C-alpha cells in the first residue's frame, strides 16, 4: 500500500502520477451490493458457518479463489469478444485501418489466450490451498477430541475426585494430547512448505504473465508507429497503403519472442 | 492544591502563570446539574443505598470510576472525529497548509491512540479497584454477624442471666470474635498490598501517557516551525512548497521516537 | 499511527508494549451509537446542512472541538469526585492507608485543576479557530457572488451577444474578480497565520500540562515508596506510623516543583 501517514485515503502520486494527471474514476462504477449478486455469497457465507472452526477461514478463502478464477475466465472470454468484434467494426475502413486494428485483435487475442493459462496456474495455486485446507482442517479434530476430553476429565474430577474413570480418561488425555502437539508440528511443517510452494508458483505465474503481456504491449505499439497519423487536407484523394510487409515482420518478430521467453529471460531486476 | 493560606478561591500564580496572564474562563460553562444527566446519578445513588454500608464508599467509587471510564473513551473518540474532520477541512487549502494540517491530524490520532491505551491500562486498575472491593465487603459480614451475636448476647444475659444459651452463645461469640480480629488483620494486608500495585500501575500508566504526549507535542511544535508563516503581498504568486521530505523525515522521526520509548526512558527527574 | 505495512488492525509492539503484555479491551465499551446521545449530534448535522459550503466543514469543527471541551470538562469534574470520595473512603482505615489516599487524592485534585487549566487553554484555541472560520466564510461570498455573475454573464452573452448589458455585467465581473483573486490571497495569509499562532498555543498547553501530568505522577510514586506494604503475620499488632512528614515534606516539594516549572524548564528533547 502507498498511504503515507494522513487520514487521506489518497496517496502520494508517483513518478508515472507525477507526469500526468491520473484519470477520473471510471463512470460505471453503479451502486448495488458491490459484488453483482447474492448465490456466491451464500456459498460464501455457507462457507463460513457449516465448516470446521478453525478450518472455515481456509475454507472461505478457496471459495472465493474459484470466485475469483470465476471472473477471470469470464473476462477473459469477454475481452476475446471485445477484441474479435472490433477487429469486425474496423474491417469497413481504411485498409490501413483496416490492418492496424486486425493485427491489434491479435494481439489482444494473444493476450487473453495468455490470461487462459495463467488462469490454470492460479486454479492449481488454488488446488495447493484446497490441499493444505484439506489436511489441516482433517488435523482439527485431534484437537477437538483433547479438549472434550480434557473437559470431560475436569468435569469428572470435580463430580467425583475417586472415581475409577479417571485414570483411563488421564491415560485417554495423555495419549490424545501425545496426539495433538506432534501434529501441531507436523501441521506447522506441512503449512509451511504447501504455502511456499504454491505462492512461489502463483508468483512466476504472475510475473510471466506480465511480461509476455508487456512484450505484447511494445510491440504493438511499435506498430501503432507504423499507422499513418497524418490528415489528408479535405477533398484529396487517399494516398496508397503499405505496410503489410512491416506489420507481417513485426507480427512474425512478436510470435518469435512470445516462444523465446524463459523464466530466466525476464529482464525484471527488483532491488 | 495550590492554595495558599487565604480564604480566596484564587491560588498564586506560577511561573507559568507569571509569564503570561491566564486566559478566561471557558465560555461553554453552562448551566445545569453539572454533570449533564440523571441515569449514570440514579446508579451512582442506587451504589450508595443498596449495597453494604462499609463496602458502599467502595462501590461508589468503582462505579465513578467507570463513569470516568466512559467519558474518557467517549472524548478520545470525539477528539479522533476531530482531528479526521480537521484534516478535512485541511485538505481544500493551500499545499503547505494542507500538508500541516494533514500531519497535525495524524499526530492528534496517535494521542487519541494513546488515550486509548492509557484507558485499558486505567480500566485494569479499575478492575484491581473492584477486587479489593469485592474482597473487602465480603469480609464485612463476618463483623456483621460478630456484632449480631454481641447484641443478642447482651439482650439475653439482660433477660435471663441463668439462660441456658449463654454458654453456646458465649462459645459462637469467642469464635466470631477469632473469626474476626484477624479478619481485619488479613483485609489490612491484602487492602495495602492490593492499593500499592495499583496505583503502582496507574501511576506507571500516566507518566507513560505524559511523556509520549509531550514527544509528541514537542515533534509538532518543530513541525509547526517548518510552516512558512511569512505573509504574501497582496497581488503577488504562491511561492512553491517543498516541506514535503522535511514533514517525512519528521513524523518518521517521531515514530520512532515514540517506539523507542520505555519506563526507564522517561526523562522526568521527581525531586 | 503505528500501523505497519500489513492488513491487521494491530500495531507492532513498543518498548513498553514489550515490557508487558497489553491489558485486555474495556469492559465498559457497549452497545450504542458510539457517542451517548442525539441532541449533539443533530447540532453537528445542523452545522453540516445548513452553514456556507465552504465554511460548513470549519463550523463543524468548531462545534465537535466545543463537544470535546464539554465532554472533557465534565470528565475533570467527575474524575474530581472521584479522588475526593476515595479519599472519603480511605478516611475509615489504617492510619497510614488513610494519610497515603489523602495526598493520593490531593495529588488527583491538582491533576483536575491542570486540566481546567488546560482546558482553558484549549478553549482559547478554539476561538482562535471560530475566528478563521468566521474571516473565511465571510470571504466566501465574494467568490460566491463572481461564480453567479460569470454564469450571469455566459447565459446574457448565449441568449443575446448584442445585449447592452454585457459590457457593464463585464465591468462588474473584472470587477468582482479583483475583488476575488487578491482576497484569495489575503485569505491564505490570514490562515497561515491564525492556524500557526493557535496550533502552537494549543501544543505548548499541551506539553505543558504532560510535563506537569508526569511530575505529578512522579511525586505520587516516590510517595507510594513511603507505603508500608509488608504484610504483618496474623494476630500481631499494628506497628506504629510515622509518615507524616516524610509525606510532608513530599507534598511541599511537589508544590515547589510545580510552581517552579516554566515552558523553557520542559526536560522533553524530541530528536
Amino acid at each position: 500500500m502507498h498511504r503515507t501517514y494522513s487520514l487521506r485515503n489518497s496517496r502520494a502520486p508517483t513518478a508515472s502520477q507525477l507526469q500526468n494527471p491520473p484519470p477520473p474514476p471510471s463512470t460505471t462504477k453503479g451502486r448495488f451490493f458491490g459484488k453483482g449478486g447474492l448465490a456466491y455469497s451464500f456459498r460464501r457465507s455457507a462457507a463460513g458457518a457449516f465448516g470446521p472452526e478453525l478450518s472455515r477461514k481456509l475454507s472461505q478463502l478457496v471459495k472465493i479463489e474459484k470466485n475469483v478464477l470465476r471472473s477471470m475466465e469470464l473476462t477473459a472470454n469477454e475481452r476475446r469478444d471485445a477484441a474479435k468484434q472490433l477487429s469486425i467494426w474496423g474491417l469497413e475502413n481504411d485498409d490501413d485501418v483496416s490492418d492496424i486494428t486486425d493485427k491489434l485483435g491479435v494481439l489482444i487475442y494473444e493476450v487473453s489466450e495468455l490470461d487462459d493459462q495463467f488462469i490454470d496456474r492460479y486454479d492449481q495455486y488454488r488446488l495447493t490451498l484446497k490441499s493444505i485446507r484439506d489436511i489441516e482442517g482433517s488435523v482439527q479434530p485431534s484437537r477437538d477430541r483433547k479438549d472434550k476430553i480434557t473437559d470431560k476429565i475436569a468435569y469428572l474430577k470435580y463430580k467425583d475426585p475417586q472415581s475409577p474413570k479417571i485414570e483411563v480418561l488421564e491415560q485417554e488425555l495423555v495419549r490424545a494430547e501425545a496426539e495433538s502437539l506432534v501434529a501441531e508440528a507436523q501441521l506447522s511443517n506441512i503449512t509451511r512448505s504447501k504455502l511456499r510452494a504454491a505462492f512461489n508458483y502463483q508468483f512466476d505465474s504472475i510475473i510471466e504473465h506480465s511480461e509476455k503481456i508487456a512484450l505484447i504491449a511494445g510491440y504493438g505499439k511499435a506498430l501503432l508507429e507504423l499507422l499513418d497519423d497524418s490528415p489528408v487536407t479535405p477533398g484529396e484523394t487517399r494516398p496508397a497503403y503499405d505496410g503489410y510487409e512491416a506489420s507481417k515482420q513485426i507480427i512474425i518478430d512478436a510470435e518469435s519472442a512470445l516462444n523465446e521467453w524463459t523464466l530466466d529471460s525476464a529482464q525484471v531486476k527488483p532491488t
